């Protein structure tokens, strides 16, 4: 019996859920190697032809763009590519978006009124916000945020903004910690992806904290995609292609969305109605390809010491 190996950079329970759904549907066993996006992409790069990985599933797109550029990803079947909009797949069709998420501003309405929140992500470099907001500069999500600021506002403004965040922002090493810190009144607001609030609400029932959406094509309204790919080295090419296709089936998308409050990439599928409607987000006009590997953003983070 074939066993597929899934390198899962997405959340642990999401990889488990989709692996279970595929295994029940097809009888194909799915073994999961859990890791971070970059750790897994680096492992695949070092393992080369000996890599046991059949499918890679990542939280963010930069690792897929990196591996695609190296030629490590198999072209996806056209039937699979037809399940999503072209802007939500790799340019050469060797990786495909699975879900999308959005940056938000979580805030405690007991500590700051909605009308007094910063109008733009770019306002948070101002000294008046010192000590009032948390962020997670070591996260791949924040890396994409920086790349978006560089792309929308230019390198010099991005450097000035990130300098202000180094001066004035409260550094958290974990998104769940930052979200609970807002919920528990330790910090007034935090820059996070939307789905952390929903995970915490599911656990606690009702929350004190609320989500603010910057909208208005603000850099802080960035939408990013998680993605998946078949490894060119896979010795189970038919089965691996079947797996990625199943991730974008109605059943697979539902299994994935049962574990994270994100937006489905399968055309014609609606998200959880409790999410802010996708058409209302007014995000900046940046695609996965626009953000790329976020190499300039990484260098800027290093230069500022974040």
């Amino acid at each position: 019996p074939v066993t597929l190996t899934l390198y899962n950079g997405q959340h642990a329970a999401t990889g488990i859920a989709i692996a279970k759904a595929f295994q029940d549907k097809t009888g194909i066993q799915v073994k999961i190697r859990k890791g971070g996006d970059g750790q897994l992409a680096s492992q695949i790069t070092e393992e080369g032809a000996r890599s046991p990985a059949d499918v890679l599933y990542t939280e963010e797109s930069p690792p897929l763009i990196r591996l695609a550029s190296a030629g490590l990803l198999a072209k996806l079947e056209p039937e699979t590519l037809a399940l999503v909009e072209p802007e939500h797949a790799g340019g050469n069709g060797d990786w495909i978006g699975i879900t999308a998420r959005t940056r938000v501003l979580a805030y405690n309405p007991k500590k700051i009124d909605e009308k007094d929140l910063p109008k733009s992500l770019m306002d948070l470099s101002d000294p008046s916000w010192s000590g009032r907001f948390g962020f997670v500069p070591t996260s791949g999500a924040f890396l994409e945020q920086v790349a978006a600021v560089i792309k929308l506002k230019g390198q010099e403004e991005a450097e000035d903004w990130l300098t202000g965040l180094k001066a004035f922002g409260s550094i958290y090493t974990n998104n769940v910690t930052a979200m609970k810190a807002v919920e528990n009144g330790e910090v007034d607001m935090a820059l996070i992806n939307n789905y952390y609030w929903y995970t915490l609400k599911k656990e606690k029932g009702e929350l004190n904290s609320r989500l603010h959406y910057f909208g208005n094509q603000d850099p802080g309204a960035l939408v990013t995609v998680s993605g998946a790919a078949v490894l060119k080295s896979s010795k189970h090419p038919r089965e691996a292609q079947q797996f990625v296709a199943f991730m974008l089936s109605e059943e697979g998308q539902k299994a994935i969305l049962s574990q994270s409050a994100e937006y489905p990439m399968r055309k014609g599928m609606q998200a959880d109605p409790a999410l802010k409607p996708f058409a209302e987000l007014d995000p900046p006009k940046l695609t996965p390809a626009d953000l790329g590997e976020a190499s300039e953003a990484l260098s800027l983070e290093r230069d500022v010491g974040l």
